[PDB]
């Protein structure tokens, strides 16, 4: 008795907070990042935006909506997300939160990011190991992508992930 649908809750880049249930009826691309990457995110977000724009051009392919998610709150803001979305394009979506969100999400859904020690000198932040995930139109996941790729492998992989997950109404 009760559901309780394997939920989640994050802040919207305009000062609200969105639940798992709103995103139903879409394909959604989940990206784990932070508002201060030097030279990985400004490749990959533009690289993925070119794949999203290919799927605006090519008829019958899935409407892949991106979300960018902050992995640590000690350097972010909802107003920083609001810029990080819009100065790329208003088709972006920015999501943020705090410890008892991101920790209980990670306890429910185990995934890699490296919290490091330090003592005296002192570079290092957190490793964000360039993986992304496909969330789908009932609030379930399909599979992963990333590690090292570029648009020509992505559009064919999104076509193959589509041909695996399927429609129905066939
Ligand atoms: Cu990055």
């Amino acid at each position: 008795s009760f559901t309780g649908q394997g939920d989640f809750h994050l802040l919207d880049h305009r000062g609200r907070a969105r639940c798992k249930a709103d995103f139903r009826g879409q394909w959604v691309l989940m990206y784990f990042g932070f508002t201060h990457c030097p030279d990985i995110c400004p490749d990959e977000l533009e690289k993925l935006v070119q794949v999203v724009r290919q799927l605006e051009a090519e008829p019958g392919l899935p409407p892949v909506q991106p979300v960018f998610i902050t992995v640590d709150p000690e350097r972010d803001d909802v107003e920083a997300m609001a810029r990080y979305v819009q100065d790329f394009h208003p088709r972006l979506l920015g999501l943020t939160g705090s410890t008892k969100q991101v920790a209980q999400a990670s306890h429910s859904y185990r995934v890699y990011y490296n919290a490091g020690p330090k003592d005296e000198d002192q570079d290092y932040i957190v490793d964000h190991s360039i993986a992304i995930y496909l969330l789908n139109p009932d609030g379930l996941f399909t599979d992963y992508y990333g590690r090292s790729r570029s648009a020509e492998q992505i559009s064919d992989s999104v076509r193959r992930h589509m041909a695996a997950f399927r429609s129905v109404l066939s």
